[PDB]
């Protein structure tokens, strides 16, 4: 069923963007 | 196209997994 795989996709790629940003802040600060 | 969408949820989850990985790292680091 595609609308929920779909909504997974936007789901963990949001995620993805969240740690991102995550780790580059971590960096700097180490 | 659904094996697409499948596909790209399984590739999604292994960027996760290898992201949390690094801000862990990151995170002793401190």
């Amino acid at each position: 069923r595609m609308k929920q795989l779909e909504d997974k996709v936007e789901e963990l790629l949001s995620k993805q963007y969240h740690l991102e940003n995550e780790v580059a802040r971590l960096k700097k600060l180490v």
